[PDB]
């Protein structure tokens, strides 16, 4: 066991292994605070996150176990990955705090403020990462600029901290609960549009306004789409709106790469059943300058059967403690 060392960075107190030097608060979340740090064992600049209330309840505990399982499984250039995970506790009895460590990226996809070149490189990496995580039956469902880490080299990694509705696919707005992975593709679509344009494509004020703005572009749902909506509530809402026609994307996005406007068409389709997938998008002619089907790997199988489990805090804690102890760092 390494020798830890304590210190206080504002309201939050930290106790980490000597290996990590010069901690600097970088921001807070409802799930923990993060500190940029120097890992002397690797010379790398890293980010260290201390989970707020690891096991405050059944939900916090389960979430904590989830946070750990996901990050330990992610091993892709365009996805956040675990460098190290540690705890001050020498036993499960004293186990109350979790610290995750990862590569320090710097700025978010928002900060960066884009030449058609960066746009196709940027979105290309998102899709490359999305293909990977999607291949493990994992849906992000919360994709947006702030959850996209980009370095000065324009390298991108998808991640999940913790607006949002501005990027949510319509079938997750209406409160539907049988949505596929392509909800993420819709977010990509919204993000891509924001880069080529410089404006958030759908700046809605609520779940209703947001849905209106969307339809204002993609148009009202036709016979085939209304036909698949279970919720009489939702169905009656949509049908009760002044019919809206689909717009010509070539017009909406004035003078943008024509190949880029075509991909936007395929990503912002209202019916999740006909929306392009991450894998299929990596092959769109728009990414011909970067696509390489030999370097767009899928993930190893991911066991998420725990997601349907209902356990006590100590069990979710025990499972999490095992996970921290069995961790094996990357090369
Ligand atoms: C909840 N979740 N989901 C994913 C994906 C789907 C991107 C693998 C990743 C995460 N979790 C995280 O991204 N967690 C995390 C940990 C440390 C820092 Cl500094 C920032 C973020």
């Amino acid at each position: 066991r390494p020798t830890f060392y304590r210190q206080e960075l504002n309201k939050t107190i930290w106790e980490v292994p000597e290996r990590y030097q010069n901690l600097s608060p970088v921001g807070s979340g409802a799930y923990g605070s993060v500190c940029a740090a120097f890992d002397t064992k690797t010379g790398l600049r890293v980010a260290v996150k201390k989970l707020s209330r690891p096991f405050q309840s059944i939900i916090h505990a389960k979430r904590t176990y989830r946070e750990l399982r996901l990050l330990k499984h992610m091993k892709h250039e365009n996805v956040i990955g675990l460098l190290d995970v540690f705890t001050p506790a020498r036993s499960l009895e004293e186990f109350n705090d979790v610290y995750l460590v990862t590569h320090l990226m710097g700025a978010d996809l928002n900060n960066i403020v884009l030449t058609d070149d960066h746009v196709q490189f940027l979105i290309y990496q998102i899709l490359r990462g999305l293909k990977y995580i999607h291949s493990a039956d994992i849906i992000h469902r919360d994709l947006k600029p702030s959850n996209l880490a980009v370095n000065e080299d324009c390298e991108l990694k998808i991640l999940d901290f913790g607006a949002t509705r501005w990027y949510r696919a319509p079938e997750i707005m209406l409160n539907w609960m049988h949505y596929n992975q392509t909800v993420d593709i819709w977010s990509v679509g919204c993000i891509m549009a924001e880069l080529l344009t410089g404006r958030t494509l759908f700046p809605g004020t609520d779940h209703i306004d947001q849905l209106k703005l969307i339809l204002r572009l993609v148009g009202t749902p036709g016979a085939e789409l209304l036909k698949k909506i279970s919720s009489e509530s939702a169905r009656n809402y949509i049908q009760s709106l002044t019919q809206m026609p689909k717009m010509n994307f070539a017009n909406v996005f004035i003078g943008a790469n024509p190949l880029a406007v075509d991909l936007l068409e395929k990503m912002l389709v209202l019916d999740s059943d006909k929306r392009i997938t991450a894998a299929q998008a990596l092959a769109h002619a728009y990414f011909a300058q970067y696509h390489d089907p030999d370097d767009e790997p899928v993930a190893d199988p991911y066991d998420q059967s725990f997601e349907s489990r209902d356990l006590l805090i100590d069990e979710w804690k025990s499972l999490t403690y095992d996970e921290v102890i069995s961790f094996v760092p990357p090369p």
